[PDB]
């Protein structure tokens, strides 16, 4: 039977809604609530007899500090493919916010550490059926609300290019492992740039596909309308190969529209880009907070594409700066409402839920809230203000502005094939000391998402490709295009790779 | 600029998440939260300069007790059509939970009374462009969480067949007006049976279309996955005519899938039903709480269809009883989470929001929570328990069971064209005294949704058609069919009408 609430809880519930119970109310509600909970009892029973996922027996190990030099691994594994395919012989690291049945996961947070899922996320299942070997779970920022790599409760991920500098984030671990050569590919998540940012910082390729293309099923949600799963690879070709395996509706993710279909990211990957219009978004350069050397390197990189027949011109998209603030509201109000109060999955959406995870997270986060990262706490405090005092109006206003933001980019996309700008306005900085300032902490973890975040809310596919080195550190060029035109975005990235030439390895 | 929270609020927010602020935290957060709110300021500005709906000048009047004999009207109007069409010369009443720009609305609740929307719901706009004249707003149950007609803060709606008995609900007012002949049609909402129930009680036709067919845009939400808007009419033909005008994607309702398309509900409305298989769902009859006279009348009505070439057989669908409990969890946890904590619209879904309404509702419901109906309070208390203590797990479990419920009905629908059972297990009962028992109140307002509610969660189109009189009071036969096969559901309803013959008017 489902647990019933006690009188103290009933009173707390009533006070939550501003309801005042008299003496007779406090006496009757219990029995009534108990009657209502009768349906919950039935759901509990039906769920136990019909929707309880099977058990799993897979092995894993906590690597020793020696076999985990960058602190990029949470746990290691060797899960064999179920069929041979285009990934046979390759290894893949899975971001810790993504479930792998029978394997522990914590999503870089103390509020989740200790959870062992019963289901494999859809992308995990597709990877295995393509011949890949899942090599383990890669550490991710505390509940992923961080653009750097110092919020993981298990410690900071070191960049393989400079073990003193950040690996980025929130998929810091994934990129590090890929850059360091520990795995061939990695599955990363992107809500404000978590796939593109660490890739840029670690000198690897990161693709946040068109929203809804890759099923999110099985990954810990943050805010439903901006959740993205995607590939982090060493090369554009591999990124396209991974996408061909993971893309496509799975019938369990409400984010995916009925019309979603996997495109062809390989057939024309190497086709010439002669005649393609490349738009350099002005608002993507010269931010108050930035390193000009970085912007110029990427700017030069963008223009060099003329060397292969591309017409390159600058274009103004004022809404690019507006989109950031619209994203921030959606991520702040939405994140606190869903990720926290809704315990990850939230409610009011059709699809496959993870009630085991929801329960686990619910208890742990209230007993370890103080351990939550400073950025998550910021989201919590201000979002709660947005949800209650503000009545959710700001979230509503932001939602009503999204179409305008989308249209602003699509208009530019009628004049250009793809839009380009620096992925990040600066190279990986040194890791802060575990004595950091709350204010510094929040600015150093959220000040590099200005160009990436906008595309999370509008949903356009956005790709980060290494564009060169600045003071020995990797910088990235971000190529963004039309919804579901991931193929063209990848083609341009590929074409740029050929022109740019082989990009150095942190081991080189 | 967006209102900032004070230290007391910041502390309350922190306590809400189990976060404990020290002395320095209480000192720093303010400035940080203020910085975060900077994005809200920008959203506020952009929204004011670009997404603020125009002003409106329409007239309305509060009818006198004399011109509002059944207490079915909230306010009356005479909004002329914008174009001539299939509804020219007809009047339509709009349920009070549905916005009509420039006109007051309260959704039968004290927590909303006083609100005047700036946008017209999509169905309102479509009705006007089809030649209809909007005659006013029809009273609906307190926040619609009631299957009867005694929860409206403005008083109970009297059934035109017996002004001492309930008109049903939550669209009680709409059905009453239609039955009484005050209007030709009405737009009603259905979350647990609000369109079908009052129609059945008042002897009129009520159609809860396939989920997602009719845009919900502009109507006050309860729980996103079970929200439905539909027509309430005097005849099946009119119901089909209305559906042809309101059905179809509007690009603003996240509930509507990309593949949704309006069907043809008129071409074959009068075609012969010779050979159609009609399945009498056993679990839809003989409930512990019910009036056998009612079940037999409907049972006999269902069999009479053989008189026109239909093959009629009984079929077992055990999941019909399970679906009720699955619905209850989704409506209880989901309703408290979205309708209350989310102030109607909630979050984490793409679409057109009503931030003005969200703000208004947010302030009013905390100052008038004690005025909320007993059923809403039940939802509030137990749902809050589900959201917090239960961690939302029950909601998740219920969601994971929905497909099985859907499949159970679809399997029956492979053996039969449509499924039939009584809309309600009993005729309209006498109105309770404003001295009612909380327990009685909750059972008398929620004990008649056993057959209707299941279809709200699975989404199948479900139609209630008058099947006869029992002790002088109307009883209804509910015809339910496949997703988006509203046309066949209507055809059967039509065919039954012809056979049954003209149904008496409460004025006859
Ligand atoms: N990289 C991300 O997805 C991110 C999300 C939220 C805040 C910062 C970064
Ligand atoms: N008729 C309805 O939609 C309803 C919803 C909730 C509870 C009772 C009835």
């Amino acid at each position: 039977a489902t647990i019933r609430p006690d009188d103290k809880a009933i009173d707390a519930a009533a006070r939550h809604y501003g309801i005042t119970l008299d003496k007779t109310a406090r006496l009757e509600w219990p029995a009534l609530i108990d009657g209502a909970l009768g349906s919950y009892d039935v759901v509990d029973q039906l769920y136990a007899d019909e929707a309880t996922p099977p058990t799993t027996s897979r092995e894993h190990a906590v690597p020793s500090a020696s076999e985990n030099p960058l602190s990029a691994w949470y746990v290691t594994t060797s899960i064999p493919p179920t069929s041979d395919g285009v990934l046979t012989g390759r290894r893949v690291a899975i971001k810790d916010n993504v479930t792998v049945a029978g394997v522990p996961m914590m999503n870089g947070s103390r509020t989740v550490e200790g959870f062992t899922p019963s289901r494999d996320a859809t992308v995990v299942t597709r990877l295995l059926a393509a011949g890949a070997t899942v090599a383990g779970k890669a550490v991710c920022e505390d509940l992923c609300f961080s653009g750097s790599s110092f919020t993981p409760a298990s410690g900071p991920v070191r960049n393989p290019w400079d073990r003193q500098r950040e690996a980025g984030g929130s998929s810091g671990g994934s990129a590090a492992l890929v850059a360091n050569g520990d795995v061939d590919f990695a599955i990363g998540g992107d809500q404000g740039g978590a796939i593109r940012i660490p890739a840029a910082f670690c000198g690897v390729v990161g693709h946040k596909p068109t929203f809804g293309l890759v099923p999110y099923t099985g990954a810990f949600p943050i805010e439903r309308t901006i959740d993205h799963l995607g590939p982090i690879t060493r090369t554009v070709h591999d990124a396209a190969l991974m996408l061909s395996v993971i893309a496509g509706r799975d019938g369990n993710d409400p984010r995916q529209a009925d019309s979603v279909e996997a495109g062809d990211y390989l057939s024309t990957l190497d086709s010439d880009v002669d005649g393609l219009r490349i738009g350099i978004v002005r608002e993507g350069f010269g931010h108050a907070v930035s390193q000009p050397e970085v912007d110029d390197a990427v700017r030069a990189a963008a223009h060099s594409l003329t060397e292969i027949g591309c017409t390159v011109e600058e274009v103004n998209i004022p809404w690019h700066l507006h989109a950031f603030h619209i994203w921030n509201v959606i991520a702040t109000d939405g994140g606190a409402y869903q990720m926290l109060d809704g315990n990850g999955y939230g409610m009011n959406a059709e699809g496959l839920y993870d009630p085991e995870l929801m329960a686990h997270f619910a208890s742990r986060r209230i007993q370890h809230a103080d351990a939550l990262s400073e950025t998550v706490k910021l989201v919590a405090l201000t979002g709660h203000h947005g949800i209650t005092t503000l009545g959710g109006a700001s979230y509503g206003k932001a939602r009503n502005l999204v179409p305008l933001a989308r249209a602003a980019y699509d208009t530019a996309l009628r004049q250009f094939d793809v839009l380009v700008m620096p992925t990040l306005p600066y190279v990986a900085s040194e890791l802060p000391a575990k004595d950091v300032d709350r204010a510094t902490f929040i600015t150093k973890a959220l000040g590099m998402i200005a160009n990436t975040a906008p595309f999370d809310v509008t949903g356009h596919p956005s790709l980060s490709v290494p564009a060169g080195l600045v003071n020995g550190l990797p910088v990235g060029m971000m190529i963004t295009g039309r919804h579901f035109d991931d193929a063209t975005v990848l083609r341009v990235g590929r074409a740029f790779e050929k022109l740019r030439g082989a990009f150095p390895t942190p081991a080189e």
